């Protein structure tokens, strides 16, 4: 669980983040985190990249996404190791 203050920090993406959050559709060069995660989010959702099989891990190898996050997938329910894999594609404001 991420703190509510957390997820309201203000946040500018480097260019890779900032490339795959504009293709889903966010116009903008600065967010909050709690946004930022909402549209990456949507992204796995465009690329199919969320397990069919429902086992709560996305498979981002070979995409822009694991480019960025360095892993060829992750959990969806460890939310800190999440938060720190897009800080390191980001600059707080
Ligand atoms: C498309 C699918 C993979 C099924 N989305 C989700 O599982 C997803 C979620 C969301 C969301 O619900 O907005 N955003 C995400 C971003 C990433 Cl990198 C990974 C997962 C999510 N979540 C929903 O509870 C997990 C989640 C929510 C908030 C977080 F901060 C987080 F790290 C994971």
């Amino acid at each position: 669980q991420i703190p509510a203050s957390e997820q309201e920090t203000l946040v500018r993406p480097k260019p890779l983040l900032l490339k795959l959050l504009k293709s889903v559709g966010a116009q903008k060069d600065t967010y909050t985190m709690k946004e930022v995660l909402f549209y990456l989010g949507q992204y796995i959702m465009t690329k199919r990249l969320y397990d069919e099989k429902q086992q709560h891990i996305v498979y981002c190898s070979n995409d822009l996404l694991g480019d960025l996050f360095g892993v060829p997938s992750f959990s969806v329910k460890e939310h800190r190791k999440i938060y720190t894999m897009i800080y390191r594609n980001l600059v707080v404001v």
